């Protein structure tokens, strides 16, 4: 406990020691509250002009319009102890599990040299603002790497003083950017040398991009076995128990030397003991601290919780198939039934699940698994929106399950050759991409994001008429050398100032290992839309007098964004479909 977290603590203390006052009216329940101090400050979504210009339609739909204005009685909330029968099915499970994704990889250590390429190329690090300004700045300062190691061998030596979490269904748990390095340094691998890749993993998904996903969850549904279950969990990142943290840390029992000891500081130091500083109105700062839950680093929070779904998952597949009979104990005899089943068929039953961090689908053996909800519930992952002993509601139709906010749909080119593709609701689509992050946003700079909208669209939702249209548009609107920018940075093939048929045409046709015939497409007409009354039900508004009057004079709209932009060089991009080609 305190000698663990103290040091920490007493260094805040000591830098607002003018303002330091245990308040009595603490609302914590759950954490375990030591002190508050003074502060005072506050990141709204601004507007996109560039697109909400080029898409007049939506600015009277209220899904899209209200996308643009505007559970922390979730983290206050306890997991009670797993049983002694999940304890064990977990810690044999995990074990299996870390043995089979290092069978080809090997932990390692990731390099200053790799942290500071990351920093130089705008990647989300997570990180807090203050001696230096921005990331950039402390990367090129040898002061930073000092205070690093300073932390760096108080880890060694098994302490730690200045690794804090900042909090702001979400919560991001930002720290300061030599925590996140030391995190990087001892964790990053799992990400780097993509320990959750679908061929090294079988479940997994990381790197594949969202023009694979859809073929995944169709191999998956050619498996012989019950219907494909994809069950949410109500707050995963606060059901992950102390079981859970102790059997992610077993990654350790594969490192040697330096390694080793750097990421047992991190699990046990950081992970498995947590300080935490919080902003209440009441503003002041409030310092709490617990043992359980997931707080880490966005991308290594990823990977551990693909971790633990496989898992969860597998536990769940062996209860439906009876390879166990209790949750309250597990007989010695068990014990070797567990480990035989993971030996015989485990990566059978990982092949028939993807997982992305905590989303899962599963296609288990047969329909047992629906009802197989005593392990899920002990282990504290308790499904969202149905009652806890309710049976699972499966998906009949691979077309029909979601998985990463969209489903998949199949669809067949003029020529023959099938294509399964990503869809979502249109307005969710079309209010995100009207919507920016962060200030001092130069009209090019805003250009160039709705630039990364529109390429996505034409490269992924192709199929849905009113977007490839829209795409259209807005290429036709910003210069067209001009390079697409993102701030918040999977694959991302669209952020490219190379001729989008030819990176389709990469994508869909040539790199793409469902499809045998290689022969490129010529033409944007060759390309198929989904039918259009499948294409009105997953919200476009084709038919709408408002849509016909948009797609008619869409050259005006073009020209008052060019106007506004100014005399730059653009390309025509709308005679590549059919209606404008004369
Ligand atoms: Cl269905
Ligand atoms: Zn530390
Ligand atoms: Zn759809």
């Amino acid at each position: 406990n305190l000698d663990i977290i103290g040091k920490r603590i007493e260094k805040i203390k000591q830098e607002h020691e003018t303002s330091w006052h245990y308040d009595q009216d603490h609302p914590y329940k759950t954490w375990a509250y030591h002190g508050s101090y003074e502060t005072k400050q506050t990141a709204s979504s601004m507007v996109n002009g560039v697109v909400r210009l080029l898409t007049k339609p939506w600015d009277i739909i209220p899904m899209v319009t209200q996308m643009a204005m505007t559970f922390k009685e979730k983290v206050d909330t306890r997991t009670q102890e797993p049983k002694e029968g999940t304890k064990k099915l977990m810690k044999i499970t995990a074990e299996w599990l870390w043995k089979e994704l290092g069978k080809k990889k090997t932990p390692r250590m990731c390099t200053r040299e790799e942290f500071t390429r990351k920093v130089r190329s705008n990647a989300a690090l997570g990180a807090i603002f203050n001696k230096w300004k921005s990331a950039r700045e402390a990367v090129e300062d040898s002061g930073f790497w000092e205070l690093v190691d300073k932390e760096r061998n108080l880890h060694l030596e098994g302490k730690c003083e200045t690794c804090v979490y900042n909090m702001m269904s979400r919560a991001i748990w930002y720290m300061w950017l030599g925590a996140r390095f030391l995190e990087f340094e001892a964790l990053g691998f799992l990400n780097e040398d993509h320990w959750f890749s679908r061929e090294n993993s079988l479940s997994g998904v990381e790197g594949e991009g969202l023009h694979k996903l859809g073929y995944i969850l169709r191999d998956v549904s050619k498996k012989e076995g019950g219907a494909m279950y994809a069950d949410d969990t109500a707050g995963w990142d606060t059901r992950i128990t102390l079981e859970d943290l102790k059997n992610e840390e077993m990654v350790t029992n594969h490192m040697e030397g330096e390694h080793k000891k750097l990421a047992e500081a991190i699990f046990k130091l950081t992970y498995q003991n947590k300080v935490v500083r919080v902003q209440r109105p009441t503003t002041v700062m409030d310092i709490i601290s617990r043992r359980d839950q997931r707080g880490s680093g966005q991308v290594v929070t990823y990977g551990l919780n693909t971790f633990t779904n496989m898992e969860a998952q597998l536990i769940r597949q062996m209860e439906g198939e009876g390879v166990f009979k209790s949750i309250q104990h597990l007989t010695v005899t068990e014990e070797i039934a567990v480990k035989n089943w993971l030996v015989r068929v485990g990566r059978e039953r990982l092949s028939r699940m993807a997982i992305s961090g905590d989303d899962c689908v599963v296609k288990p053996l047969d329909d047992r698994f629906a009802s197989a909800l005593t392990a899920l519930n002990d282990m504290g992952k308790v499904r969202k929106d149905i009652q806890q002993w309710e049976p699972s509601r499966g998906w009949n139709d691979w077309t029909q399950v979601p998985f990463c906010s969209h489903h998949f749909h199949e669809l067949i080119m003029k020529d023959g050759r099938v294509l399964v593709v990503p869809c979502r609701n249109q307005d969710e689509l079309i209010g995100r991409a009207r919507i920016s992050q962060g200030a001092g946003w130069s009209l090019r700079e805003t250009a160039c994001l709705g630039k990364s909208y529109a390429q996505m669209w034409s490269l992924m939702y192709f199929h849905r008429r009113d977007l490839r249209l829209a795409a259209n548009a807005i290429c036709s609107a910003v210069p067209s050398h001009w390079v697409p920018t993102s701030r918040t940075t999977a694959t991302h093939e669209w952020m490219t100032t190379e001729d989008m048929l030819t990176v389709w045409n990469r994508v869909w046709i040539q790199e793409n290992p469902w499809m045998e015939d290689k022969t490129p497409v010529e033409s944007w007409e060759e390309i198929p839309y989904l039918g259009k009354r499948e294409d009105q039900w997953c919200g476009s508004l084709i038919g709408l007098t408002s849509r016909a009057t948009w797609a008619k004079n869409i050259q005006t709209a073009i020209n008052q964004v060019r106007s506004l932009i100014g005399n730059e060089e653009y390309t025509d991009y709308m005679p590549s479909m059919k209606r404008f080609r004369r």
